């Protein structure tokens, strides 16, 4: 008879685990507890702050929500209108001196006329092949070429995805992209050549403020965050998890949102360790740069970088998302360096206003990253891409490296996962999440939050885990049926 | 305030309604009651019996379950191994004097060689067209021709489906058939022709189970028994006459008023519109097309003839018999007809003539069930259909002229098939959201009018998922994504979920 | 009978002169060539206005498929100053623009919204071509498969109706060649993206045109090389009866000519009437043809910068009755009077009277128009000249103020033999019947096949007919136009081995 | 001033040269002479006879004539109805104990059912690919597969053509087969499977070589020079002078050379042409004749094809069916030389007949050597293996001759080489034409070859297009009725 006993134990309090917790706390049936080694909920969707006052999200922001359930939980956490800012859902690709709007292929009119020809010629090839295709694409690279043609593949999606995933497009599967047939809309691309939706963001606290607020709604006594909640052993057969302080938790069902390879190690289950080690992943460097001045003459989006004049694959003007992402203009800060690398003339603390850039650089066994120099190379890439002038004054830098950044959709991934996840299922273990179940396409915040919700919904109410197994299905519909108040709660308060 | 008040009211105790009730009784959260105008549970899945002792179900589509939850409800209702019999899925198409194993195209080797050429030539055209196809078929007929080619479509699926739906294949949609691409397996069809082979899509893995006693209606009697009796109201006392959508009240024949917070109505949606005195819905429901179905049962004296054998359902595209499908109902269970020692007089011979003797002789007996469909595009003479069917049994060589008939059965069901017309979804996407906005889950074979989810396992789950949506926010998968549920193993919803284990 | 020869040739247009050049080369069997016209060249002749302006019957310049044709022209006009060389410069007049030919490669000149419609149609065409497994059955189908709907509607469809005076749906398409009917989508979209214009001419895309006499000067020169005594042109050479069974032709003056083989280049419907063969007449009357109006306009002034080096122009739009126009004054400076020649202005292009009736000097330039007429598309003979001149103002070829000093209008009853769907069905009944009576009916209207009806093909029709009559040669041009067009026909020369070995 | 002077000199009196001679003699214009090293005209279309009285053609027989001109010359040469026999145009393929009528694919119902399945399945694959084909086949093997599919290719056309050409189907071009699109008639092949379901004339006497002796009789004797007196040893292209073995020098104005073009290059001492001709590939051919005692075994007057590898020959014919004058009459007495199984006969005595006769062809090349010392025996064994001879049949005559230049190989390289050779010879006023004069097998049978010489003369004199040489597809697809042995030119001269 161990130290604590619960029906469902939730390991991890990132969006996946908090999803499971929100649903367990709504159903309010089986007993439950959620643990996390971090004192602050949010996992990799947390927000850091530099000593100089600049916020940087670790794990991006949602630009589209697929579930009314997710929406209800956000509204509960942040219910006032000035808890949120609304911006347009846009993005750009940096290509040959130009900021090319999304979607790239629909905007190549911005590139030189000679290069437009190369693109259309490639897409005509693709359109003609698609017309007699009778097989589905087998690799990511095949999917790209069949969709965009050689010309448009080489300018953007091919070189870009190598910088993101640190594997060639030929070594990745493509089912994760959807069931949309891989063929081009040739008429759309040429018509635009010839002729020449919002998201909400937290006003305060960055993205990680959402998850603090969502977690606040949980009963504190059913949570255990910090060093007291680090899981060190998992005894699958005794249904016992052991914590670092020696506390033992017994469960009837386990929702594990830690990385499945870490789970395999904590089970001292060498069969699973062997299998998990077959999974490929890339590590992520998040770099933040705080700059003195006003914003460069734009809007609140992500920027993509296929070219090899900067080490990062994506950048954002994080200061455009919210004015509380960086210090107020009256705050005094010394200039740390110039964008060109030189030391400033004066050690004087001057006022702002300030703006802020965030970068991501990926690292893997096939793509090393010089930890000692990457910050400077990024800042240089910011000068090369004309995001920073050589003379801009940098007042804050941020650089953190996350070992498990992206779960890589390799060709082998599904083969390995259908050996890992059913084995854990048979031991009554729902290993779910960005790295709990290792599927990038459902690894952003709304899908992940719902992986936890649906996992609990499967454990209690016999629901199909739709997001886990049918991302295509959930992405192609309005998910309105599951709500933070279902009929069950309405009929019980009578 | 009204006479009775419940959270979820279920109108109708056919499989859909029993599904809704089975899940309400499992969850055991919100209060509920289920009503029906018939004293016997099962709706149109009931079983009739002739005065002579022959059982007849309402149709010849046996049960195939897509859901572990359906299995659990059956296993609970009839748990002993000898409550069920297991048979192989054996069916044939009757074509040009031959019983052609199903699927038809895999067995055209039984037809004349000149006809084999026309069939293969048609399927070659279809395969070549399939190779450069870039559109979906828009009509049921296009789907058939793309699947089989002209020759094979004309021998079976075209003439047969007219006899089934009583509308032409060109006036029906085809999404209800699935997302499988409409293309032929030319190599399979030519290979069997070359080898001269026949082969059916059955074998020991391809089975179905049938209730040992009571026919199909016995399943639903057993399922309904598992409900708490006090939460039911069946018979004349449970006939619904008014449904006041805005006051959320249903009124019964005897004047009892039931107040509901949410309503699961499994009656035919056109009658529901009448019972709401809602002239907008009545106009819309009157746009829905449906066919009426005649069930004919014929009881025959003798041991089972070799020409019949272990056959189960039979398909009839040709115009020498009024029925589209026949069933050897006596093969499904020995309790579907009287025992051999039972004595019965011969009523007539298959050719219509009087029997030599009016005295009752012993059996054994066997039993055939026929289905005939009727519509404004294909009328049916109620006064003669029984005799024309019996003649059709002779024309198709199911009965010899001298076979002795000891029992006949004929019932006509006004709402038989909800027709998958081209117009159906356009009308249905106007009707269902309106009923949903009034908190009405109109579900079922005619509650939601979608044939492809209107047999027993789908319909049972329509009610289960409708409740699951009302209480637990589950997606109504069977209602809106039939292709999705049919193409997967639905093992997650079970009659004992975590919720019930954690409460005990 | 009065005269007897082995091979008689009726007509001295290009086909018959071809027959004669080869008969005169072989110099074996006896022969004579007759024509009702005193001037050789038939309908490839050249007219001249009283004011000194030359006008040909057409706007299709000469492109030779045969070294043999080349040898015969060179013999007739051998000095370098007998010919002028120009680049093949042509445009389509469409929506205020002179669009370089080929039309589809230049739609960048049209409004963008219209470019989108054209490219969208051609994408549809390219994708259908990718899975096509039938040949086009009609001219219209061939156009659409080549261009898509948009580009077909802007040019080839409306234009060919003005040309043939029947719809593109009523015409066959085998005569255009065996080139598969599919679009060059990359070429068309590349030019749209680049904003490029590009015509199908250059330094080596040329044609040569006679310095003097117009086109009809070639055939005068060619005919001169024949033995005069073996020709009989004028009223003395009009054929009125043809007795196929006695192999006798009767002339207007009553001379009876007996032949062993006959090469007839008169219109086959006229031949059938002249044979008093009611079976052939019935069949020939099944053949469709359009009549062609030629209008010539002589203009005062130096060549306008807007006209430039243009040669032929195509007119699909319905603001002018003509389908084609030619800057005939660019082909040769001797096609119109010299600058010192004085001519009064007859009218202004807008129809108004000139200020002065006095004769002023030039220089001059010259336009030739072609308008077609048929039972499905009539032509008001009394007004077509004015309507043409109005069409010159509408198409911005003439300013309202331009001074017209000469006009020409002639109407040729047999203008184009129409490639109808019915043509081969009827022709494969006519030609074998005439062949069985030893009659080689050949030519633009002798054999009625438009695609071998311009000057080089017709010339060779007569050459090959003689070569078939004498040497067993295959009549390749007659029955396999595609074959001769796709190759260099270098084997037959004006001096073969036979003539080298005999001298 | 050389020994003789002619306008057109014709080297060779096989069918091509005789064609050249017949037309020159018809035109009767330029002077001319024809020479041949053999005293008997006919070249490799000649007929040999064994000491025992059995005739064997070397170079087969024409089964279809494409030209009324060819017909006119045969009718002139052999004008009586009893100079010819008429037989039906048919052939069979020997495949797995069966004689499968031509065309093979239309008769696969004779094979075991499972093999019909493999054939139809392969042809279904070809039918579906042809539906989206947009390229022409580049190799013979590609042409076969696209036409017949894998199953039927492997049973007949693939192994058979290796035995014929003695090079693989992958190393040969396919333009020589015609311009008929390479696609299967799937309905015809399956219809015959489901249902279970045109003459030539042959010389009465002298075998095929009698045609050419008779044709050669029509030339003026003084204008011919056959035998050792007419062997050409030197060809001086620049002096337009040919020198013979007896030292006679012939001056020409135009030269029609029908000897093998590689031999022509040697005789010109032209190392540029020698190098070029040596690039051309050819196979050597063994003709084997077997004379048998007995009546004909249970019969049609055709060729038999042998794709299987239980006999070394690729085709065989019952030559005794073509004419009773191809073998001795029954009253002639001949000893048995051997039995078909190889053993010595019981009796050495000369017995009466009747007799019948088999002819075989075996191909040899650098890629497929042949044992000269055993090939006759191996052939006789192959006749037993294919049940054409019973082990006990009595063989009374054997014939074995090897022709070094047998077939000009339609290799992938051939047209590249030929368009370097034929223009060089054309520029020296040399019309090199024929089976080996111009090396194009598809016009190397008797009627095409005869016309190559006719058309070459017709080009030299009358400016006619050499249609057969350059456009085999064109002439094969039409009735060539225009050129006749009496043209208008001769009619108008009398
Ligand atoms: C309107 C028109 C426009 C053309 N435009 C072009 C062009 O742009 N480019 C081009 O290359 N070609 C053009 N041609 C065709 C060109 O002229 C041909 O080379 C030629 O006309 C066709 O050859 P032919 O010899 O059959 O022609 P024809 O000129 O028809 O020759 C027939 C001759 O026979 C004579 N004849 C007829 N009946 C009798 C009789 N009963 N007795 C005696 N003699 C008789 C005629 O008078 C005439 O001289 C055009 C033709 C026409 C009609």
């Amino acid at each position: 008879h161990p130290d604590i006993s619960v029906d469902v134990l939730v390991i991890g309090a990132g969006p996946t685990g908090l999803g499971a917790a929100k649903r367990l706390n709504q159903i309010d049936g089986p007993s439950w507890m959620i643990v996390d080694s971090n004192e602050t909920p949010g996992g990799l969707a947390s927000t850091d702050v530099t000593p100089e006052g600049f916020l940087y999200d670790v794990g991006g922001h949602v630009i589209f929500s697929h579930y009314k359930y997710f929406d209800d939980c956000l509204d509960e956490a942040l219910p006032k209108e000035d808890d949120w800012y609304t911006h347009q859902r846009i993005s750009y690709v940096r290509c040959q001196g130009q900021w090319v709007p999304y979607p790239f292929q629909n905007n190549i009119s911005m590139l030189p006329k000679e290069e437009q020809v190369k693109c259309i010629d490639g897409m005509i090839d693709a359109a003609l092949e698609a017309r007699v295709a009778n097989t589905k694409p087998k690799t990511f690279d095949e999917w790209i070429v069949r969709m965009m043609g050689t010309g448009i593949a080489d300018l953007f999606m091919r070189p870009y995805n190598f910088k993101v995933w640190a594997v060639p497009t030929t070594k990745m599967q493509c089912a994760w992209l959807g069931e949309r047939v891989a063929a081009p809309n040739l008429k759309a691309v040429t018509t635009n050549v010839i002729l020449g939706a919002t998201f909400r963001f937290p006003a305060r606290g960055g993205t990680g403020g959402i998850w603090i607020a969502v977690a606040n709604t949980l009963p504190k006594e059913k949570t255990r965050f910090g060093e007291k909640g680090k899981v060190t052993k998992v005894n699958a057969n005794n249904k016992t998890v052991t914590l670092q302080d020696g506390t033992t938790i017994g469960y009837k069902k386990l929702v594990s949102t830690m990385a499945v390879d870490f789970l395999a190690e904590a089970m001292n289950d060498q069969e699973l360790v062997g299998l998990t080690k077959q999974l490929f992943y890339s590590s992520t460097h998040v770099i933040g740069v705080g700059v003195r001045g006003s914003r460069p003459e734009g809007d609140k989006c992500w920027l993509y970088f296929p070219e090899d004049n900067c080490p990062f694959y994506r950048a954002t003007i994080f200061s455009n998302y919210s004015p509380y992402n960086q210090p107020e203009a009256s705050a005094a800060l010394p200039t740390m360096q110039l964008a060109d690398g030189s030391r400033p003339q004066s050690t004087e603390a001057k006022e702002g206003p300030y703006w802020s850039i965030m970068l991501e650089v990926s690292e893997s066994s096939m793509k090393p990253v010089n930890q000692e120099t990457i910050l400077a190379d990024c800042i240089q890439g910011l000068v090369n891409t004309e995001m920073l002038k050589p003379t801009d004054e940098i007042v804050s830098t941020y650089h953190r490296r996350f070992d498990h950044g992206y779960p890589t959709p390799t060709l082998e991934r599904e083969g390995t996962l259908t050996q890992i996840l059913p084995k854990l299922q048979d031991k009554d273990i729902w290993s779910r999440g960005r790295f709990g179940s290792w599927r990038y396409e459902v690894g952003n915040q709304d899908h992940s939050f719902m992986l936890g919700v649906e996992a609990v919904d499967n454990i209690v109410n016999g629901a199909v885990e739709l997001t886990l197994n049918y991302p295509d299905f959930v992405n192609g519909r309005q998910n309105t049926e599951r709500r933070l108040v279902d009929g069950a709660q309405v009929f019980a308060k009578s």
